[PDB]
């Protein structure tokens, strides 16, 4: 449970002045900056200059270089507006004198309108599936015991996949995917943090999705994916502590990009957000 | 012919220096600057400021304010990175002082990968659908011509809709819409155009799908639409002097917004484009 307390630690921004802050990274894996952490802290940061009524209901980003986990991250963020109705806002996350990414944020108060949705795809209760971290522990026994301890997977989040991709192998399938997804501990109750969670949560089981088709691993050698940009809109009010399907397509690989769209819908069928992201996807000999 | 040719032209900006455009707005329908122009004009702009090699593959933007189409806009275009593959560029469309408009937009150079997509979802070939020039004309036999002899068919594109759905009035339908559309008059042979093009015709048939569950048009008196944000991706070359396809779909609507999500295919079925937009959508009584 230290897990989640630690993340959401980190994704609560050290204040440096007004709209500039400062963020830890890493720890969890693999040295390059998780994509997710660089969205929860860039939402923190937005959301802490803008009106405490107005909630984010979109924003759109776009990864420029890849960040380093050792290093801590600057964001400065930028009022584009404050209007009767909506507050934009820009962050710029910063590495090494350079901008590694930008993210335009746009915030609303809550109101009533007009209300329609999707229909929620069928997919099986959470109940009967395992987690990754029951996954990983299996997989691990695989592992001889010098480096079968040290490992263990400690996660702020559950995930239980309808259908597993191993990431070091890969097989062949459908161009889809389907993860139920909570957090591994209880969320404060602020919808706020909710959402940057979810901007966090919104990054994982998502652009892998484009290899499906091609039955490639994203961690496979010579195989090398990357976000280029990541956007989300934020339809409806959820409490992460509660399951989140996390319904995942790739309608489209070309040019060495892969393109994503997912949507996460409550257990009851409420459309809560939607995704949308395209990555370099290579195959290196 | 000339509405094509007309269209092109003010979609050709004047440059006043280095990454700095200026261009005109439409005289064709609406007080309002028509989101299909700016995003069009931008996109031009961005591409001036790229390697020739690198064509967009994908942008993401908001509209802050409403554009006047009395008065022209400026297109200042900022150079965000220039790497071994990729090329990034924010536009920042600007009247009155003030900026109504920001895009950025990712360029790539041709490359061969991973290759698939989704199928395209079954509708009737454009041949025996009227146009919307050609509804408009049957719908208006009526009053005296004395106005009648002022509004018509002269449109950059033709539009031939699978359902016709009156903006006038509208009906109670499902969230979906699908209509062929193609440039009316010659393309010039250079896909960059053909990609500005249809940024353009990208916010066309778009929003108002999510006001279809709600049997509302928008030009219904107090009801008010406005786009918030238009992003696009472009996955694969097209032809615009060639029909495409424009599969529509709104899957939410809540909080005063409604959210539409877009593919435009070759009639034998090849996905060109996708399009994500979120807007305004309020009845006022
Ligand atoms: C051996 C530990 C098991 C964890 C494997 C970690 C893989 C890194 C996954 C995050 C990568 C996300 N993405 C789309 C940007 O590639
Ligand atoms: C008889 C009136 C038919 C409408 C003519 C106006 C065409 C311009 C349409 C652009 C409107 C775009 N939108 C979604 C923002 O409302």
């Amino acid at each position: 449970s230290q897990a989640l307390k630690n993340l959401l630690t980190l994704l609560n921004l050290e204040k440096i002045e007004e709209g500039l802050f400062r963020g830890q990274s890493e720890d969890l894996g693999l040295r390059q900056v998780f994509g997710g952490q660089v969205v929860g802290q860039a939402l923190y940061a937005a959301k802490e200059t803008v009106p405490e009524e107005r909630l984010v209901h979109s924003f759109h980003s776009y990864f420029l270089r890849p960040g380093d986990s050792k290093k801590p991250i600057i964001y400065d963020v930028e009022t584009l507006r404050d209007g009767n109705s909506f507050s934009a806002r820009r962050v710029a996350a910063i590495q090494n004198g350079k901008p590694i990414f930008y993210m335009t944020a746009s915030f609303q108060a809550p109101e009533a309108g007009f209300e329609h949705q999707k229909t929620m795809p069928s997919a099986p209760a959470p109940d009967g599936l395992p987690s990754e971290t029951q996954i990983a522990q299996s997989l691990a026994h695989l592992l001889p015991p010098v480096l079968k301890d040290k490992f263990i997977c400690d996660r702020p989040l559950e995930v239980r996949p309808v259908e597993f991709h191993n990431p070091l192998k890969g097989h062949v399938a459908e161009p889809h995917r389907q993860v139920w997804i909570r957090a591994n501990g209880s969320v404060p109750d602020d919808l706020r943090v909710h959402q940057y969670l979810l901007g966090y949560a919104s990054d994982l089981n998502f652009l892998p999705v484009a290899l499906q088709p091609h039955g490639i691993g994203f961690l496979e050698p010579g195989i090398q994916i990357a976000t280029i940009d990541h956007s989300m809109w934020f339809h409806r009010p959820f409490n992460l502590n509660e399951w989140l399907l996390y319904s995942v397509e790739s309608t489209s690989a070309s040019s060495a990009r892969g393109f994503v769209r997912g949507e996460f819908y409550t257990q009851d069928g409420v459309l809560v957000a939607s995704t949308v992201q395209e990555g370099v996807m290579r195959n290196h000999n």
